[PDB]
């Protein structure tokens, strides 16, 4: 049984917490719910921490008073097929291996599944830790509640005695680095300086041994990623997002200055030894577009190379933790602005970008976004009850499971079948264009070895490599993006037609050059 | 947004609250969640209340931190057919009008429905307030959430300008009195002295104008009826139950002194002006048998008559608020102990008891009770979740809706259909004996006018009236009790056969006496 | 495990059984499936039973070779409501008690 | 939940079967290129010995009907071996072809 502490004692030294806690809807929620600070209070001074208080990061710290939201969050959607590789003829990218050759995603790239599994799935995917981590056995793959209780309750480490990234099975990679973890957990929120910069007060940073960092982390998608635990108000905690919206002044809606002002973000900074250490972004409104954009964006969270000179850009560089905050048609400029690319294609040698799940940047400017609809309206709607206290579902999943609330309340002109049909028209059309984009990319790729062995000039090969960058960008955005065009069907169509055009241009260039060598 | 108050200051005067609050699982729950005491604190001394603080009795006061339990409670079971009269051939008591003639239940006695409706249903039933209260319209009968928010949000009063009990429609009765409300609400918990005795500090008592009392009451089945709001620990608040178990020393399980000691009750008394005023009964364990026995018992909550001399026993008498706390075979002795009966039969003239829903007293000594099973195991089971934090369902309903949790976890040998079949075997057999008991009671009753008109002696009519008491008791227990025998099938059988035996004895006596008058 | 008996010896006395068994579709079904007659055969004459043989009356004696029929027979129809008294308003004979008064039913 | 556990294994194993086929096909398609480039029989025979293993450690799992369920760790180890063998052969043939061109 918890015993309350005198918060006034804390407030003497913690004035930002005072200002947040006393005003919001957690004004009556005692510190003891989330902190054990007895020895801290005995030893702290106004500028020195003394003994470090314990802070609970487990989701159960919130489930005691918010069981409905917690239970809705932890539910496992068994229809979200697990461990399903995307580089197969029946999934999102049938020609992914040929197109991505040279990148670590070639080792494994599965479809997403329920949020409860994000941290464990990050740990066990074949591309991340060389196969070092596994579930304790194959039964544990079902255990969402166990994963939420903590990753290390359901996983095993092949070698607890070493901390290096290395392959434990042959067809694995070691792509994981500490930046990844910021989109899986915020257990490290008090141990990681803003952006992962080096900092005397930070236990972990971009340059940490990721295997050691991994062992310290337990919980997926902490509840406080979207809700300040002190004010209970809406926020983001993801450093990369704050950096794009606030530091770089791009705004919460880069295409809409007015909506950016109405639905903006305020950066709040916390210090260690009176030096800036960490930050949060308080939202003007409970805006799920921005909450979900903590993770559902295109980013750098990895080393890469410079476009200018080809030199390595390591984890120590700020560019290794970067939100581009740019739509598909602005992305190339955004990558040029930081002078960055991800990998060289194994076959063509082209410098290429690697795109990841750009849902937020795709949603901008779409019909639903322009009409003020947000991610939560379709993916975590209010529950409808004949007799009950309404709450917001936290089971972030496809609207197909809750069409009445997610779609039909707005679209009164439609039955469930009609709304599903409309979704499928868009996904079927977009997927057809993704498959055609891959056909043309693959045709271009396969000409590179033919051209090389025919003695085609480097000048021509480099021209084709520049086209490959665009052909790739304007295709991969859409295999990376999870809606198969639904979030912005006209943009997907325009982009995928651009991909095909670029590949066709490269195919013609290489075919002509090969034929001239033969003649 | 609530602002916390200094609970330590309250504790300078409220030492019993201190001892309960600081120790239990609400030690961190600030008083401002349920009390507005600003002016009270300014004006009170340890010996004078000063300004009366406000105390919240609404269930929303608990729903803020316990939404899952609140929503499970407020759910309406549409399959529990509403306003369904029991005196019909397709319900529980086909010959009820003949058998109950002379009692207010003849005006209306419907089947129970969901707990959300208990207070509104009490207010609108034809036997209670002469038809004074109605739902605002016939649509409002569906609105469980509205009823929980408050009775007067969904009901109308035919005459707000008068406070007398009278008939507003011809075929209604005015049986309601202040004792009834104790089993519908505890909004009056700080305004009602223990047992409803007269008390300087009580706004309301057994002798109040019930229409005035009604207007002051809003919420059904307050959450704190089973849970102390200060300690969060298990309790009862119903005066009649505390009186039977503690004051009269009967124990929580009158037939089991060991279980009574292990699962006992501690009476806690609160004073006004340094005189005892109200009481609660803290339970040793979270024993739903005793929680549910606050209402699901046979009781007096009405005026009646003395068995000794036939004189009136009015609402002013302590006997007007009484829990007999006796099984069917001990009831007659229990009623003799307090020298009480309810009504005289309109046709036979017999002094008769009126029985109401004796579920708790029926459950004693049954196979499930003897095996440590309690009401909640079958009617409020723990929820089963593939992934989730377990909580206790508060939707207190038939186990038919949740057979996996209510029955089949214990009865692994059975399918759902087999368990339902076992329930129905008992209910069918018991109902058949109820119907035969009514057949014989009706045969006996119909002989009374024949006997009177034939000049049969008063001595013979009185012997038959004595048998009518028993014939009635041993039948009505089982139309009153809601399980149709399931809670104690052997007791139902033994009792119903006793009813038939008694009726047969009276029929023989009367037929012989009539025949002798004709000869 | 059952061991077959010499049915021809039984038939030396049991001519009606012979005429029925040898002709029908149980001609290959040995007597040991349903009778234990060891001591009977040792002690009987055509005119004296001797020791009484055991005859199986359990339905399992047939279920061994006719499981489909046995299982279809033993199935419980849960929809056939059990212990449901007919002298009730919702069953077959609402006024049965008045009409049958004097009878055990 | 039990169906989900089956599908996790089948989906993972099938993904590795598809990748094993991708790499086998890539190797196979280099044989005519190598032949017509004049790559030596010595190199072609080295690649043929690798083909035996690349094939065995793939085809076992298209032949076997459980899509890995009957022995998920063995399927994983075998299919990773298939991919490794194909990759070794692809590198051998690519290098040899490139040396013929130079
Ligand atoms: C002044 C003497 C203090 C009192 C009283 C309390 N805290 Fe404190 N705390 C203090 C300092 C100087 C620091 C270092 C950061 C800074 O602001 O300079 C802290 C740190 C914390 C933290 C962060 C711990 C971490 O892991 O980084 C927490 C969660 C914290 N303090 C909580 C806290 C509570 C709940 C208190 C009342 C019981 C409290 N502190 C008292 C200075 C002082
Ligand atoms: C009980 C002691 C609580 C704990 C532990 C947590 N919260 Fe809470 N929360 C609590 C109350 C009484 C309220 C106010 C309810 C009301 O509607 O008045 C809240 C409110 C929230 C909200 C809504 C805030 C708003 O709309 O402005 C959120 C988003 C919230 N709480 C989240 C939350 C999280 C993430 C917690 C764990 C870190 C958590 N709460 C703990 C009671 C309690
Ligand atoms: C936030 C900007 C992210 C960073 C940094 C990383 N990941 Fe991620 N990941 C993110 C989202 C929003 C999703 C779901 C949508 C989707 O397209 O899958 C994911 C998914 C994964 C998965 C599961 C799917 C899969 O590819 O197998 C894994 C295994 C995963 N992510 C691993 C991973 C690694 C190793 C990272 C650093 C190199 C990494 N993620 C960063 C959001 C973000
Ligand atoms: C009892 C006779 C079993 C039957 C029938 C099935 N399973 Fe099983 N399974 C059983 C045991 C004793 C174990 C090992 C348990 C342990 O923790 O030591 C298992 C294992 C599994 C696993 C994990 C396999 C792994 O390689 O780690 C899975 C995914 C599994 N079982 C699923 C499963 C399914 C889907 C079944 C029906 C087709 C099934 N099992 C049958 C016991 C028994
Ligand atoms: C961002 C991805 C979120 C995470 C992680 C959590 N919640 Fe949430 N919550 C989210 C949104 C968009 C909303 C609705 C805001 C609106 O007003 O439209 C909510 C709401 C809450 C509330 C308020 C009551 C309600 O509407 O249900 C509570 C109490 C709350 N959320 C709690 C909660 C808990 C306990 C979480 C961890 C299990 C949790 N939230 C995560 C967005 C996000
Ligand atoms: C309704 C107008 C939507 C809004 C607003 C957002 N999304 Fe969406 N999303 C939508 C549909 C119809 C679909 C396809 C669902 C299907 O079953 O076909 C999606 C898909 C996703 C996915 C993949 C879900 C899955 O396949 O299981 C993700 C990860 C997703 N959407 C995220 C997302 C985010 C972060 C949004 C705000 C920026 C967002 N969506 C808005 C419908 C709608
Ligand atoms: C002594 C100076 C007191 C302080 C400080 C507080 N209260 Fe009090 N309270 C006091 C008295 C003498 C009485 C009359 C009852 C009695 O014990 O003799 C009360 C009564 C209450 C009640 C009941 C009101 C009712 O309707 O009957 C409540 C709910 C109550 N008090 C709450 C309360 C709270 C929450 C306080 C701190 C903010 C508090 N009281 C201070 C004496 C004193
Ligand atoms: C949030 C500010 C709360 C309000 C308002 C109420 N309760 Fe509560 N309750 C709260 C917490 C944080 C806990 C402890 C949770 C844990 O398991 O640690 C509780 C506990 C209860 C319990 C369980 C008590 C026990 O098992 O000993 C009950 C029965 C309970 N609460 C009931 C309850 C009622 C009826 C309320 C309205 C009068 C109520 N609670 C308010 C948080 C909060
Ligand atoms: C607790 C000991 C009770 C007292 C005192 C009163 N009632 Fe009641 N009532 C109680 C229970 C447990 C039930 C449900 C079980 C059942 O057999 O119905 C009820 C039900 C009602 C109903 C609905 C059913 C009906 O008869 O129409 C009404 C209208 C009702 N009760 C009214 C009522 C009146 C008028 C009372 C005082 C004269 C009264 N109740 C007292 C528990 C208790
Ligand atoms: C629109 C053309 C309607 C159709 C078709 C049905 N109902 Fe209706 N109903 C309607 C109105 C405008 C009103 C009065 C509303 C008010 O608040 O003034 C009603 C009323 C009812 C009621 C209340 C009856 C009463 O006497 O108080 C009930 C129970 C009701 N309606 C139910 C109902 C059902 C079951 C219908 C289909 C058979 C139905 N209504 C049709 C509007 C219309
Ligand atoms: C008596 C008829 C009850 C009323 C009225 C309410 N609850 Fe209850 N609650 C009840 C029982 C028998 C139990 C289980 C005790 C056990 O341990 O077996 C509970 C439990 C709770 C809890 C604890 C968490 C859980 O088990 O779900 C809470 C927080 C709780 N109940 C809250 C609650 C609220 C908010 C109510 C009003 C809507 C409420 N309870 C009414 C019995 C009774
Ligand atoms: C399981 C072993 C049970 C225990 C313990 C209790 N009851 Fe029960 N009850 C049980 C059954 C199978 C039935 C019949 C349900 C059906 O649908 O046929 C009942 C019935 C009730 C009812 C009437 C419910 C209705 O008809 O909707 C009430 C009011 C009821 N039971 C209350 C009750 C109480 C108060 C108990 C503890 C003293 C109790 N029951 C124990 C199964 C079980
Ligand atoms: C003549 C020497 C006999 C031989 C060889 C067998 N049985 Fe017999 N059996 C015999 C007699 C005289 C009687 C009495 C009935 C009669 O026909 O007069 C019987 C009786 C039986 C019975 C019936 C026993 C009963 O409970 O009534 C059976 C089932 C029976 N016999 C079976 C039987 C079998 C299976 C034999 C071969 C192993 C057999 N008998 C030999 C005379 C003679
Ligand atoms: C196996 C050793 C058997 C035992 C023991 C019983 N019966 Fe049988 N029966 C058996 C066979 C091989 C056949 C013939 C199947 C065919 O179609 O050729 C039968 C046949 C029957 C029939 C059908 C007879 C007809 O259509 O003429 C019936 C009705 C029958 N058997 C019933 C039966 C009963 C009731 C048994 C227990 C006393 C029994 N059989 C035993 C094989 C075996
Ligand atoms: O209040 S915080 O900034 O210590
Ligand atoms: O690797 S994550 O970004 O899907
Ligand atoms: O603590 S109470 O008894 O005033
Ligand atoms: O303790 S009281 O008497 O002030
Ligand atoms: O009148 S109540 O007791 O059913
Ligand atoms: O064959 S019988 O009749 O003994
Ligand atoms: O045939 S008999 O009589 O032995
Ligand atoms: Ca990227
Ligand atoms: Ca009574």
């Amino acid at each position: 049984n918890l015993k309350p502490v005198d918060a006034m004692q804390c407030f003497d030294c913690h004035t930002q917490i005072e200002d947040m806690h006393t005003v919001g809807k957690h004004a009556t929620v005692n510190c003891v719910h989330c902190h054990d600070a007895t020895e801290h209070v005995e030893t702290a001074s106004s500028r020195r921490m003394g003994e470090r208080p314990v802070t609970r990061m487990d989701l159960e710290a919130c489930a005691t008073c918010h069981t409905a939201q917690f239970n809705s969050f932890v539910e496992v959607r068994h229809e979200s097929h697990p461990r399903l590789e995307k580089a197969t003829p029946t999934s999102r990218s049938p020609m992914f291996d040929k197109l991505i050759a040279g990148h670590g995603f070639a080792f494994e790239h599965a479809e997403p599944r329920s949020h409860a599994f994000m941290l464990v799935d990050h740990f066990v995917v074949d591309r991340a830790y060389g196969g070092r981590f596994q579930f304790k056995n194959w039964q544990k793959v079902t255990d969402g509640m166990g994963a939420v209780r903590g990753a290390w309750t359901v996983l095993t480490d092949a070698d607890p005695e070493s901390s290096d990234q290395r392959r434990f099975l042959s067809q694995t990679a070691t792509a994981a680095n500490p930046v990844c973890l910021n989109c899986k957990t915020q257990d490290h929120i008090l141990d990681w300086a803003y952006m992962g910069d080096e900092h005397e007060a930070a236990k972990w940073s971009r340059t940490s041994e990721v295997v050691e960092f991994a062992r310290d982390l337990n919980h997926p998608l902490n509840c406080f990623m979207c809700h300040d635990p002190h004010s209970a108000g809406p926020r983001v905690v993801r450093d990369g997002l704050i950096n794009a919206v606030v530091d770089r002044g791009l705004g919460t809606y880069p295409h809409d200055p007015v909506k950016s002002e109405q639905q903006g973000m305020t950066k709040v900074t916390f210090q260690r030894g009176r030096e800036d250490f960490r930050a949060i972004g308080l939202l003007d409104t409970a805006d799920s577009n921005v909450m979900c954009a903590q993770c559902h964006v295109e980013y750098n969270c990895n080393p890469g190379y410079q476009l200018s000179d080809g030199s390595r850009v390591g984890m120590d560089d700020r560019r290794a933790n970067h939100f581009f905050w740019a739509n598909v048609f602005d992305y190339k400029e955004a990558a040029q602005e930081i002078d960055f690319f991800d990998f060289r294609h194994a076959t063509t040698g082209a410098a290429l970008p690697k795109l990841q799940h750009p849902e937020a940047e795709t949603f901008w400017g779409s019909v639903h976004e322009r009409n003020g609809v947000a991610c939560a309206d379709c993916h975590m709607p209010k529950v409808q009850l004949e007799n009950g206290k309404v709450y917001t579902s936290h089971s972030q999943r496809t609207p197909r499971d809750m069409m009445g609330q997610a779609c039909l309340n707005c679209h009164a002109e439609w039955t469930e079948d009609q709304a599903l049909y409309a979704i499928d028209y868009i996904k079927n059309y977009t997927h057809g264009k993704i498959v055609k984009s891959e056909y043309w990319l693959a045709k271009m790729i396969d000409l590179f070895p033919v051209a090389k062995r025919a003695g085609v000039s480097e000048d021509v090969l480099n021209q084709a490599r520049e086209l490959h960058y665009d052909a790739h960008l304007y295709w991969e955005w859409w295999t990376a993006e999870n809606s198969v065009g639904f979030h912005n069907p006209d943009q997907a169509r325009e982009s995928l037609m651009t991909s095909i055009s670029k590949s066709k241009e490269a195919v013609s260039l290489l075919n002509d050059a090969i034929d001239a060598q033969v003649a």
